[PDB]
């Protein structure tokens, strides 16, 4: 029925998006209003889950029957309806996913990609003059992981860490369901205008992303802590 | 239409670009392959003007009234028939030249352009782990400027020495007198060597070394072509 849009919900949840579809079609939003918000939301989620499919179109759409269509690229993958489970299996052929968990495609797709361990002073120089341009993945600060690429007059700045189901539903024990297919395992941070040319910006930028996605992976293991009796 | 194939060379020699179109169209060539031909000495001749086009497209064509038509995006820009002023007015209103007499239009258009005094350490990491990218003029030795881009797979340095038309014949001229009419119907009235742009591609497009040396390549090329056009116009001037 109307839990169509709670289904939605739930799965931004697992992201830490906070969509509000439901009500947001509550208020009598009109069918475009709502797929715009849908399509934003997945958009975010996108960015937090991990998958590493920047380089692909993300859109969802509400169909007559009452489901929500998820798209990449423009092609149809999966109805909301058809449960969380099925989405994963929809995504995951996609997906090229390192032994670290990371995506090995890149974000601006076929290219150059340039070092993930070049000098600061290097990357000073890129950020600053260069136009398109994409960083391998690096090992960061704090045992996460990191990457940069610019497209247009965005600079987009990744930082993940990432984590099975397995390994924080369990973690979340050493203090003495939709989170099964979707977690929180990245933040990716956008700068753009005049601070997407600023080095220290992206330094600063970094720490940023680090912080919230600490955060959002701190969230998802107390839910498995309280959920542990 | 003889006389349309031979203005055509004229033009072109005017860059050192030896288009050979009269000889290509006695032996009979086809319309793609001398279009083709047509195409590539005129991509070269801008390469070479410093008219400052580079973020257009540059095309010739034969037509059917046995004419040459040169086209600029697109866009029907001049005909041979014309005459050497024609195509020199019709590329006026698209230039832009600065005090210096360098284009002020970028290579990529529309985006961010580096600064010109980029140091070499910097411009070096641009070169090797950047994609599309530009810069500004920048000094170079002996009077001459400078510039490089990227655009896909392929790196350009351009270096230019800026000289109006009356400029390069009245050097020609002063220089022939000096070693012993109508001007005005010379291709030199209106075009002359100016700039030569250097091309890499491949692993070395990525090199910084490879582009040291483009650099010079590009000096040395402006050397040579300012050297043949102005001995023959000399001649023609004798």
């Amino acid at each position: 029925t109307d839990g169509i849009y709670a289904a939605f919900d739930t799965l931004m949840s697992t992201a830490g998006v906070d969509s509000q579809i439901a009500a947001l079609a509550a208020s009598e939003a009109d069918a475009g209003t709502l797929d715009a918000a849908l399509t934003q939301s997945l958009q975010e989620a996108q960015g937090r889950w991990g998958l590493g499919l920047h380089h692909l179109r993300h859109e969802a759409r509400l169909t007559d029957d009452g489901d929500i269509e998820i798209l990449t690229d423009g092609r149809p993958s999966a109805r909301v309806s058809e449960g969380f489970g099925a989405l994963a299996q929809a995504y995951a052929p996609m997906q090229a996913l390192d032994e670290r968990g990371l995506s090995q495609w890149a974000a601006l797709g076929e290219g150059y990609r340039a070092p993930g361990d070049l000098p600061l002073a290097q990357l000073k120089v890129l950020i600053e003059h260069a136009r398109d341009f994409e960083t391998d993945w690096s090992a960061g600060r704090g045992e996460t992981f990191q990457r940069v690429w610019r497209k247009g007059d965005t600079l987009f700045v990744e930082v993940a860490r990432p984590a099975s189901a397995e390994a924080a539903l369990s973690d979340a024990a050493r203090d003495v369901l939709p989170e099964a297919h979707f977690t929180v395992q990245a933040f990716v941070q956008t700068l753009s205008g005049a601070a997407a040319r600023n080095a220290e910006e992206y330094r600063a930028a970094l720490k940023t992303a680090a912080a919230a996605l600490e955060e959002y992976q701190g969230v998802t293991t107390r839910q498995l802590s309280e959920v542990l009796r």
